[PDB]
C-alpha cells in the first residue's frame, strides 16, 4: 500500500485526539497530579536497526529480535546515535519536489521492545499505547500482528492494543519511515531527523471511561464572577446509574462541587447527547490566572456510580482567564497585552529533537529572568510538559498547527488544494482537541510559512467554531489575511516599508492604519538574533509603547540549533548547516538564538531584558518617576536601589521600598546629594530588585534598570607642567622620540608608529595603523556565498569597493618640535584601483609627561559604501589577566545594540572581552568608553574598543570557532566610531541609516599614556 | 483492508475533479458542443452478478468472466433488475448505526465489461475511465489489475487507465458494494438502492492538457460593461512555446478572444503558479442570463502552440449574471429574485435512480409551463446533463452536497466530529469543482438534515473563500446558523409557530425580524404535496409578495418516488414503502410530488401554476391593471383575452396584446356591458395566453388567469302554479309521496329517504343521510399507524371521538300536507358513548314541479373535534358517462385550495371526477357548486360535491388504487361545508383555523329535481 505516499491516509486505526489522561482510580491522586499506575511509561532501552529503505526490511523482524539489531534509549532521534546525518535545509525541501511521492531510498528505523503487561490489564478494560511524537510516519505491529499506521510528527499517535496483547512478556515492532507525504507539510526551518523522539507509554483505560472533557471559564464583567463549564463525554456503555462529578479546588480547599447523570441538553431534532453531560460550577471572586501571577485552580473529574464506587477519574489544572479582541485590542482579563515574546523551537545539543523537563525548566526559569511573559511554539505542538511548565510558571502561549510547506512554488500550492484540506484538518484538529485545556495557550496558530490557501480558511473557521475562548492567527500570504485576528507578520520593520509584491511587510506603525484596518498588530518573528545581532531591538520596544495597538512580539528565536560533534582528540565543538555532509544545506541559518545551545547567554539576551522591562522611568530634578506596567499585580516583591557615582567613584546610595499599583506612578524623592570633590559627570542608575525569590527567580534577582546623566563640572584645571621635554631624534628611515624610560619610533616610510618602548621592552607586534573594516557580522553577509554572491550584502559592497584589500598611501609625514612636546604629523591615503577611499590625517603630541596625544580627522569618499568602522588598530606585544575600562558595560556592546549597557567603570578577564559567536565576526565592542586599561597601558578619549586574541583577519577567515587559535600578544581596536549591527532580518541589509557612517568628515581623539 | 468501513479512505488512486470535458482536438466542434470523438460511452451491455458479500466474491472473477453471470444494461440500480430488493425508509438508516462499520452481510454487485481500445488511445496521451455515478462504493480492476477505490454515489469517480490497457479487448472489472462508511452521509429520505446508475464513459486526454478552468463574469454597476475572466491550468511538460487562447461567442459571432502563455502573477514570496493562466476578455452590453431569458455564450478554451498547432480544446456555456446578497434581499443581476422552486429527486418508476435526458427535459418543460423558475437538487449533485438543461432552458439551481445524517441522534453527530470532516469535505470540494461554471447554478448548499456541526461551518467559508459568486445555505441546525447565508427552513407555516426546543420553526414573517436578522428567507422546503394536498398554498404566495425579504421557496416536492410492480396477469401497479418487502420502511411517505411517477399533474400542480403566476390583476370599474412581475423581460409573447358570462352563458368577450414592461403595469378599459337579459351573476375570466411557441412551451400555451364577481341580478321572480300537487300516503312504516311518475319513500323508523322511484326505476342503492367523515387523507393520517397511533393526528382524534362509528338515533320523524306540496320533517341525533356529537334537522318539501328542497341545519358539540365535512350522501343506482356542474372547476379543488379553479359551467366523463391518488382517501371534491347534473338528475344550491365509482368506505379501507373496485351504481357526497386539506407539513395537523370546522351551527339547503 505504500501508505506513506498518500495524503489521502494520515493514519489507521488510530484512536480519536482528548486531553492529557491517566485514568487515576483514586480521586486524591488526580487531584494532587500523583503518578497514576494506570500510566505507564515505555522509555527505556529498546531495539533498532536501521535500513535504507522499507523495501529491505526482514520478514523476520516482525516476529523475532534482528540479531544485528542495536539495543539503545528511546525516545531518540536516530541522527543522534550515528545512523545517518541529520541535515540542516533553510527552505528548500530536503527531497525532490514530487508530492506526494518521497525518494526510493528513504530511511527506516526498525525499533522493538519486549516488555511485559499483567493480567490485570487484559482481565478487564482497555490497553492503548500512545506514542507521543514519531517522526515522520509509522506502522506499528505488536507480537507479530498489524496494529496501525500514523503521521504527524509532532502530536500523539494512539492504539488500541486490547486485543493484541497476553499476559506476561509481549513484542511491539515500530517501522519508521524518514520521509512521507507527511513530510511535504513538515518543512520547518531546522535540522531534518526522524525517528521515536518523544515518550511512549501504555495506559489503561476501563471499558465505561471519559473520553473527552472540555473546560471553559465564563466571566461576569468586572471578573468578579465566573462560570466554570465542564463538558464530560464518555465511551463504553450507558447506565442510568453513572455519574460524573466535577470538583474545583484550589490548593487544598474544595471550592465547588457538581454531580450529574449523563444526558445533554436538546441539540437538534433528532435530540441530544446521551453520552455527554455538562457540569456547571459558580465562583465568586476567582483568583485569575495571568503569566504575572499564574494562579490555578484544580479540575477532578470523576466518573463513578450513583452507589458510591468510582469507575476512574482525569483532571487538570485550570486558570481563570479570558482572552479576546475588543476594540482592536487583545485583551487579558479586560486589559491589553504587551507580548514581550520569543519564538523558540524544541532543540538539545546533544539529544536533537528530543525534550526532557530539566531542559524545559531551565529555558522557562531563563525567559522569566530576561522579562519575556510569552512563547510561539515554533511551529509545531511542543511536548505535553511544556504545556504544563507555561501554565504553572506563568507564560502565554501561542500553540502552532504542524503545517509548514515553505518550499513549495508557489508557497501554498497545497494549502489551497482541497485535496491537501484533510491531512491539514488533521493537524489544526488534533492540536485543539488536545490542548484546549490549557489556560497558557491564549492563541492558536493555523502553521507557518504556507501561503495563505482556501485550507486556512476552512481551517481558520473550523476553530473560531470549535473554541470561541481564543483568538486564531496565521501570517501566511500577506500577515493580514481573512485567515487571521491578528496582523502577525514577521520581520516587518518598524518605520521602514519593504513593499514586496503581493506579501509586502510595511512598517508596523503604518501597517495598522491601513484604510479599514483595525485588527492589533503583535509580529509572528522580529528581532532575527542570528550572532552578533538584535540591533535596532529598542527602537520596537519604543513603538510597542507608544501604540496602544503595537502589542509586542516575539523575537526569532530562543536558542541557537547548533549540535554538538567530536574531533580526532575527542574534544566537543558546535556544529551547524554541512557539518555533518549534509547537502544542500543552509550553513549557520540555523543559528538564531538568543542563547547558545547549551543555554549560555548571548550579549543580545541582556537587551532583550532591558527593553523588556516591567517598570519605566523618568528623572525631574532629583524626583524619580517609577510606572508600572504590570496589568495586574502590586510591586509586592519590589525595591528600588539607587546610586550615584562620579566618574565610576560611588558618591552615595540608598533604597527605597516600591509600592505601585498596576499601571500605576510611584515618586521617589531623592536626598540631597552633597557636591563631589572634583571635576567630571555624575551618574544616577537605578536598579528594581526583588528581596524574595519567586518560583522563577533567587533572592536579590535584579528586573529592571536605568540610568540618566545628572551634574557635570567640565575640568578647567590646568595641567601640572612637564618636569621634563621629550627629545626628537630625525633620521631618514625614522623619526624617535625620547621621554625617560619611553620610547616611540615612527617609520618615515609607512607614517605609522611602528615601535614603542617602556625600559628596555618593545610594546607593539604590528603598528598602529587606521583600519576601516571589520570582520562580517552574520547580518552584513546576509544570503550571501562565495558561488551566489549578494550583491546587496554590505560584506560585498565593502568587497567589491576594495575596502578590504586597500592599501594606505603616503602623503606626508613631519615633525616638529614645541616648547613642551614633540609633534608628529601624517596624511594617508586609501586607494583602489584608482580610486581614493578614504584619506586619514593625524597629529601625535608627544610631551613631558609623556603622554601621547592622537589627534584623527578622516575624510570617507562620499560614493564608496559607508565603512563598518573609522578607528586604529594594532597587536600589542603583552598578554595581560584583567581589561578595566570607564564606558559602557559590562557585556558587549554596539551602536544600535547599548541600551542595557551602563556607564560605569568595569574590570573583567580578558576572556569575558571575546564573545564566542559559533560563526566567528566581529564581536566584543564596547563603547562610549572614556578610559581603557590593559597590561601597562591607559588610553582616554571616547571610544569604542575591542580587545582580545584574535585578529579581524583571522576571525573574517574562520568559519567555527572551535577553530580560532590565539595570536601571539594581543589585538586592539579602538573605533572613535562603529557602524550598527542591524538584525531587523538577517537576508537583507538592516543597518538603519542613523547608524551608517555616512558623515564624510569624522574627527576623533586619544591619548595614550602608561599606568 | 475493508476500505469500505474507513471515512478515512473516500478513494484510492481516484484523480482530481474539474468541470466538463471532451478533449476536443478541433475548436470549432467545441465551439458547438459537437460530439467529440475522444470521448466515448462505455454504456450499454455488460456482464453482472450479485454476491451476499464481498467475501463471496471468487477470485476468478477478476481474470474472467463468471459463468453465471448475467448480461444487463448499465446504467442501472440492480434492485430494478430484481436482483435484491429496493429499501424505502425515510429517516431510520437501512443498515445499524453503528459508524463506521457496514452489516456483514452486504450487497455486492459484480460488473464487468470486455471492450476494445483503439491503440492511437495508447502510443500517446491518457486514456481514464469516468464512473459518473456509483452507489455506494466500488472497487475497480483493469485486465485482472487493480486500478482505484471511490465512494460519494452522486459525483464522477475517474481513475487514469492508461497504464493497464492494451490495444485490443480489455476486460474492465467493478465490485460495487451496496453498503459503506459513505452510506452515513447519505441517508436521503427515498429509495435505497445501488449500482452502476449513471454514465461510464473513456476519455482521451494529451499528455500536455488542460487540467482545469474556471470561468467568471464581474460587472459595472448598470450591468452594461462585463468582464469575462478565465483561469486555465495544466498539466504535463511546460514549454515556453505552449499557449492558451480563451474566445468568446455568441452564436456564430466571435464577441472576444485573447491569447497568453502560461505564468500566473506572482501570489506570495515563493512567486505564482508557471502552470496557470488568466485570459481577461471586456465584454460591451451583454446579453445577460436569467431564467426568464437564458442568453448564453459560447467560452472555447484553447490549448495550443505558438504556431498555431491545436494541442486540445475544452469549452463551455457561459452565462452572463451576477447573484448577490445586498441589504438582506437575493439579487440577480441587481434585481430581487421570487423563487417559485420546487426540490426534485432523480427518480423514474421504471428505472429507479437512473435518468435519461427525455425524462429530464420533460420535466423541465411541465416545470417552466406550471410557472416555476428554480429547482433545488434535492439532495445531491445531479446527472451532468441537468444542469446543462437548465443553463439552456432558463432555471435558478441550488446545487447540494451529497451529505445527510438525519438517522445520527442527535442529528449532527457527525458532522461536528473532526473525524468525518474528510469526508463532508470531499462531497462539498468535489462538487463544486465540478459545476462552478454552469450559470444555471445560483447558490451552492451544504447538504440537509445533518444538524449543524463546526465542519458545516468550515466548509462554508471554504465556499465563500473558492467562489465568491454565489451565496451559500444550509438549513440543518435551525435555519439560520453561521453556516448560512440565508434563513431556509423546511416547513415553517406562513403566520403559526411551532416552537420545538432548540431548532424552533418560527413563522416566516415572523422570523425576518428577530432581533438583530436581517438576512432574506427562502424556505428549501414548503407545502408538503402528499397525496390531497397543497391546502393553504396561496397563504404562502401572499405573503411572499407582501414582504421583500420573503423572496419565495421550494414546494417538496416534484414527482412521487412510486415504483412500477406487476401483478398475476403482468399489470403494472404503483408501489410504495413495504411493497418489496423492505421492513422497517416508511410506506406512502415516499409519495410526495405535484406529478405522479410517470409525470401525469397531481391536481395541486394547477394550484402552484396559478399562485406562481408572473401577472398580477386588479379590477377597478371597467379597468383591469396588469401588473407584471418579471425583473427582466417585456411581455414580448402575450395577449390578454377576457370573457364575461353570465351562470356560465357567454355574453361577451375579447382580446387585448398586453404590452407591459418588467415591474411595470398596463392598463385595460373594457367595453360598454350592456345589461344582460335574465337573473344571474356575471362573471368576468381573464387569461394570458402566449400566441407564440417557445422552447418550453406551445403556441396558444396559458400562463395566467383571474376571475371576478361582476354585477348580480338577483331572482325576485315567483316560480308558476303548478299544474299538479303531490300526495301523501302514510303507513306504519313509511311516508309516500307521488307526483306523476315520480314516488318518493320515507322510511318511519330510520327518518331518511329511502327510496326515490322515476316510473318504476328506483334511483337509490342506499338511502339518502347525513355524513360528517371523509376517508383519510394523508395529511389527516400523519405518521399515525395501527401500531403506533399518533392521538395528535385528526383521523385518530375523529376515531376517538367515534365519529367513524356513531350512529344515527331518530328524534323526529313528522309529515305534513301543505296547499301545494308535502312536507317531511326529521331530527336525527348520533351518538357515541352516551355523547351526542351532532344533531340533523332537514325538511324536506316536494311540491307540485317535482323538486324535492332539502333544508339542513346541524349542531356539533363544541367539545367534539371538529368534523372532517358536513353533508349528504347516497349511493345511486344509475351509472351516466357525463358529469355536468356550474361551479368551480374543471379540476378536483378544496377549500384551502380552490384558487386556481374557476367558476363556470363544466363537463367531464364521470372518471376524471375521480383523482387516483396512490394512496386513495377522500378525493375530486369541487367546492362552490351551484348545480350539479347527473343522468336526469340535478342539484341545485351552494355545496361542495364528489361523485365517484367508490364509497368513502372503500377508499378508506383500501391501500393501494390499483385494489379498488368500481361499486354498483354512483357514490354522490354533496356537502354543505368541508374541512380543508391542509399540507403546511404531513406529519402534524396542518388544517389553518380558518378551514376547520368549528362554527358549531351550520346551514346548508339543496333542491334535487328530475331533468
Ligand atoms: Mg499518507
Ligand atoms: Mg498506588
Ligand atoms: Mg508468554
Ligand atoms: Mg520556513
Ligand atoms: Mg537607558
Ligand atoms: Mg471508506
Ligand atoms: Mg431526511
Ligand atoms: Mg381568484
Ligand atoms: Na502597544
Ligand atoms: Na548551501
Ligand atoms: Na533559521
Ligand atoms: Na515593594
Ligand atoms: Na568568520
Ligand atoms: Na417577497
Ligand atoms: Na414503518
Ligand atoms: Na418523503
Ligand atoms: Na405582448
Ligand atoms: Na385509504
Amino acid at each position: 500500500r505504500r501508505d506513506w505516499e498518500n495524503p489521502g491516509v494520515t493514519q489507521l486505526n488510530r484512536l480519536a485526539a482528548h486531553p492529557p489522561f491517566a485514568s487515576w482510580r483514586n480521586s486524591e491522586e488526580a487531584r494532587t497530579d500523583r503518578p497514576s499506575q494506570q500510566l505507564r511509561s515505555l522509555n527505556g532501552e529498546w531495539r533498532f536497526a536501521w535500513f535504507p529503505a522499507p523495501e529491505a526490511v526482514p520478514e523476520s523482524w516482525l516476529e523475532c529480535d534482528l540479531p544485528e539489531a542495536d539495543t539503545v534509549v528511546v525516545p531518540s532521534n536516530w541522527q543522534m546515535h550515528g545512523y545517518d546525518a541529520p541535515i540542516y535545509t533553510n527552505v528548500t525541501y530536503p527531497i525532490t519536489v514530487n508530492p506526494p511521492f518521497v525518494p526510493t531510498e528513504n530511511p527506516t528505523g526498525c525499533y522493538s521492545l519486549t516488555f511485559n503487561v499483567d493480567e490485570s490489564w487484559l482481565q478487564e478494560g482497555q490497553t492503548r499505547i500512545i506514542f507521543d511524537g514519531v517522526n515522520s510516519a509509522f506502522h506499528l505491529w505488536c507480537n507479530g500482528r498489524w496494529v496501525g499506521y500514523g503521521q504527524d510528527s509532532r502530536l500523539p499517535s494512539e492504539f488500541d492494543l486490547s486485543a493484541f496483547l497476553r499476559a506476561g512478556e509481549n513484542r511491539l515492532a515500530v517501522m519508521v519511515l524518514r520521509w512521507s507525504d507527511g513530510s511535504y507539510l513538515e518543512d520547518q526551518d531546522m535540522w531534518r531527523m526522524s525517528g521515536i523522539f518523544r515518550d511512549v507509554s501504555l495506559l489503561h483505560k476501563p471499558t465505561t471511561q471519559i473520553s473527552d472533557f472540555h473546560v471553559a471559564t465564563r466571566f461576569n464583567d468586572d471578573f468578579s464572577r465566573a462560570v466554570l463549564e465542564a463538558e464530560v463525554q464518555m465511551c463504553g456503555e450507558l447506565r442510568d446509574y453513572l455519574r460524573v462529578t466535577v470538583s474545583l479546588w484550589q490548593g487544598e480547599t474544595q471550592v465547588a462541587s457538581g454531580t450529574a447523570p449523563f444526558g445533554g441538553e436538546i441539540i437538534d431534532e433528532r435530540g441530544g447527547y446521551a453520552d455527554r453531560v455538562t457540569l456547571r460550577l459558580n465562583v465568586e471572586n476567582p483568583k485569575l490566572w495571568s503569566a504575572e501571577i499564574p494562579n490555578l485552580y484544580r479540575a477532578v473529574v470523576e466518573l463513578h456510580t450513583a452507589d458510591g464506587t468510582l469507575i476512574e477519574a482525569e483532571a487538570c489544572d485550570v486558570g481563570f482567564r479570558e482572552v479576546r479582541i475588543e476594540n482592536g485590542l487583545l485583551l487579558l482579563n479586560g486589559k491589553p497585552l504587551l507580548i514581550r515574546g520569543v519564538n523558540r523551537h524544541e532543540h538539545h545539543p546533544l539529544h536533537g529533537q528530543v525534550m526532557d523537563e530539566q531542559t524545559m525548566v531551565q529555558d522557562i526559569l531563563l525567559m522569566k529572568q530576561n522579562n519575556f511573559n510569552a512563547v510561539r511554539c515554533s511551529h509545531y505542538p511542543n511536548h505535553p510538559l511544556w504545556y504544563t511548565l507555561c501554565d504553572r510558571y506563568g507564560l502565554y502561549v501561542v500553540d502552532e498547527a504542524n503545517i509548514e510547506t515553505h518550499g513549495m512554488v508557489p508557497m501554498n500550492r497545497l494549502t489551497d488544494d482541497p485535496r491537501w484540506l484533510p491531512a491539514m484538518s488533521e493537524r489544526v484538529t488534533r492540536m485543539v482537541q488536545r490542548d484546549r485545556n490549557h489556560p497558557s495557550v491564549i492563541i492558536w496558530s493555523l502553521g507557518n510559512e504556507s501561503g495563505h490557501g482556501a485550507n486556512h480558511d476552512a481551517l481558520y473557521r473550523w476553530i473560531k467554531s470549535v473554541d470561541p475562548s481564543r483568538p486564531v492567527q496565521y501570517e501566511g500570504g500577506g500577515a493580514d489575511t481573512t485567515a487571521t485576528d491578528i496582523i502577525c507578520p514577521m520581520y516587518a520593520r518598524v518605520d521602514e516599508d519593504q513593499p514586496f509584491p503581493a506579501v509586502p511587510k510595511w512598517s508596523i506603525k503604518k501597517w495598522l492604519s491601513l484604510p479599514g484596518e483595525t485588527r492589533p498588530l503583535i509580529l509572528c518573528e522580529y528581532a532575527h538574533a542570528m550572532g552578533n545581532s538584535l540591533g535596532g531591538f529598542a527602537k520596537y520596544w519604543q513603538a510597542f509603547r507608544q501604540y496602544p495597538r503595537l502589542q509586542g512580539g516575539f523575537v526569532w528565536d530562543w536558542v541557537d540549533q547548533s549540535l554538538i560533534k567530536y574531533d580526532e582528540n575527542g574534544n566537543p565543538w558546535s556544529a551547524y548547516g554541512g557539518d555533518f555532509g549534509d547537502t544542500p544545506n543552509d550553513r549557520q541559518f540555523c543559528m538564531n538564538g538568543l542563547v547558545f545551545a547549551d543555554r549560555t547567554p548571548h550579549p543580545a539576551l541582556t537587551e532583550a531584558k532591558h527593553q523588556q522591562q516591567f517598570f519605566q522611568f523618568r528623572l525631574s530634578g532629583q524626583t524619580i518617576e517609577v510606572t508600572s506596567e504590570y496589568l495586574f499585580r502590586h510591586s509586592d516583591n519590589e525595591l528600588l536601589h539607587w546610586m550615584v557615582a562620579l566618574d565610576g567613584k560611588p558618591l552615595a546610595s540608598g533604597e527605597v521600598p516600591l509600592d505601585v499599583a498596576p499601571q500605576g506612578k510611584q515618586l521617589i524623592e531623592l536626598p540631597e546629594l552633597p557636591q563631589p570633590e572634583s571635576a567630571g559627570q555624575l551618574w544616577l542608575t537605578v536598579r528594581v530588585v526583588q528581596p524574595n525569590a519567586t518560583a522563577w527567580s533567587e533572592a536579590g534577582h535584579i528586573s529592571a534598570w536605568q540610568q540618566w546623566r545628572l551634574a557635570e563640572n567640565l575640568s578647567v584645571t590646568l595641567p601640572a607642567a612637564s618636569h621634563a621635554i621629550p627629545h626628537l631624534t630625525t633620521s631618514e628611515m625614522d623619526f624617535c622620540i625620547e621621554l625617560g624610560n619611553k620610547r616611540w619610533q615612527f617609520n618615515r616610510q609607512s607614517g605609522f608608529l611602528s615601535q614603542m618602548w617602556i625600559g628596555d621592552k618593545k610594546q607593539l607586534l604590528t603598528p598602529l595603523r587606521d583600519q576601516f573594516t571589520r570582520a562580517p557580522l552574520d547580518n552584513d553577509i546576509g544570503v550571501s556565498e562565495a558561488t551566489r554572491i549578494d550583491p546587496n550584502a554590505w560584506v560585498e559592497r565593502w568587497k567589491a569597493a576594495g575596502h578590504y584589500q586597500a592599501e594606505a598611501a603616503l602623503l606626508q609625514c613631519t615633525a616638529d618640535t614645541l616648547a613642551d612636546a614633540v609633534l608628529i604629523t601624517t596624511a594617508h591615503a586609501w586607494q583602489h584601483q584608482g580610486k581614493t577611499l578614504f584619506i586619514s590625517r593625524k597629529t601625535y603630541r608627544i610631551d613631558g609627561s609623556g603622554q601621547m596625544a592622537i589627534t584623527v580627522d578622516v575624510e570617507v569618499a562620499s560614493d564608496t559604501p559607508h565603512p563598518a568602522r573609522i578607528g586604529l588598530n594594532c597587536q600589542l606585544a603583552q598578554v595581560a589577566e584583567r581589561v578595566n575600562w570607564l564606558g559602557l558595560g559590562p557585556q558587549e556592546n554596539y551602536p544600535d545594540r547599548l541600551t542595557a549597557a551602563c556607564f560605569d567603570r568595569w574590570d573583567l578577564p580578558l576572556s569575558d572581552m571575546y564573545t564566542p559567536y559559533v560563526f566567528p565576526s566581529e564581536n566584543g565592542l564596547r563603547c562610549g568608553t572614556r578610559e581603557l586599561n590593559y597590561g601597562p597601558h591607559q588610553w582616554r578619549g571616547d571610544f569604542q574598543f575591542n580587545i582580545s586574541r584574535y585578529s579581524q583577519q583571522q576571525l573574517m577567515e574562520t568559519s567555527h570557532r572551535h577553530l580560532l587559535h590565539a595570536e601571539e600578544g594581543t589585538w586592539l581596536n579602538i573605533d572613535g566610531f562603529h557602524m550598527g549591527i542591524g538584525g531587523d532580518d538577517s537576508w537583507s541589509p538592516s543597518v538603519s541609516a542613523e547608524f551608517q557612517l555616512s558623515a564624510g568628515r569624522y574627527h576623533y581623539q586619544l591619548v595614550w599614556c602608561q599606568k
